[PDB]
């Protein structure tokens, strides 16, 4: 259930953390800076050393074709599921859902997501509905948040929410408020023993 | 003038297709296929061979840190211009500008782009217009389009327009309703001889 950020950009530094907190995550997302600072083998790498499936945190939002050539290549290149904008339309998120695993973004926590992007939240929902990703990602700041998205989200489309806060309780909040997945990245790999920290999300999680 | 979308994965091809037809364009395109498949440094290596500017089409639309660092990268890697889509918000926006020249997406060519990005094209040219970036790209599909979005975006921004006219001498319309810049991709990479495709569309441009 646990989603590693690997915000981590000296490659083999953020492999090790990776190595380290491997047997407490599910997944590992990598965003473009990684990918641009050590090339795209970095998905192929992390799997080898960790055995966990990656997410390709991509943000797309081209047109169908080019969107396409990228999939191809990431998918191709190991990545287990890519992040995909809705905005962009259906066809340019089918061009890649054709070609693997998917997660639409349907809502953004910076402030700039208010103007555009949050007020569509409701229909970004309605088109992944009849998509049919394998998950949508939203904010996990307010558990009451999750319970929305998840009252409306098709069963059988997963949720996965970045910033469910680091405080005791918050984690296995999220979980009950509907995320099967949370994102969790500076609490795991800046703490002294990031193993012990993911051990901790781990252990709140699966507990009480 | 023209842009080359220069839309392969391949090194060696990209260089090659960019030496051929140099003398015909202004400026080249890199778009994440590019970069995934020769890595990052591609851009420095292009500029090298061929003398011209760089524009990275990125499409970015993440949080305002997840673009700083992107920015960062690809604009210390040797990109001139970025391209950023304008539907994630104002502050992502500056977040790129604060490190070097933008190009904000206001609207698209493919079908999707009427669901939820031309519905609010009047609304962003009205925050192109505040921000004042480099240029906007627009398409150029129907040059009546190009002329709508010249009519209202302040005059000292540029437009660039893909998705011209597969047909006859559409790119001299577009640019003739407005169009600075000409994006051409699959008409010249995909073409039998590169540097014929791209001189014909330079000569109808530059012709009357």
């Amino acid at each position: 259930m646990i989603v590693l950020a690997l915000d981590v950009y000296e490659g083999e530094r953020a492999i090790k953390i990776a190595k380290s907190v491997k047997d407490y995550i599910s997944m590992i997302k990598v965003n473009w800076p990684l990918i641009l600072g050590s090339g795209v083998d970095i998905i192929r790498r992390l799997k080898e050393e960790t055995g966990v499936e990656i997410i390709a945190d991509l943000k797309l939002a081209d047109i169908p074709n080019t969107n396409r050539l990228i999939a191809r290549k990431v998918f191709g290149a190991g990545a287990d599921y890519v992040i995909v904008h809705t905005f962009v339309g259906r066809d340019s998120v089918m061009a890649v859902k054709e070609l693997g695993e998917i997660i639409m973004v349907v809502e953004m926590s910076h402030p700039g997501a208010l103007e555009f992007i949050n007020p569509l939240t409701d229909r970004f929902i309605e088109v992944a509905n009849e998509i049919e990703p394998f998950g949508v990602i939203a904010p996990g700041t307010r558990p009451e948040r999750i319970g929305y998205i998840r009252d409306r989200l098709k069963e059988g489309i997963k949720i996965l929410a970045p910033g469910i806060g680091a405080q005791g309780g918050k984690a296995k909040d999220a979980v009950k408020a509907g995320a099967d997945y949370i994102i969790v990245g500076r609490a795991i790999y800046n703490a002294p023993n990031p193993r012990e920290a993911a051990k901790a999300i781990y252990d709140e999680i699966r507990g009480v």
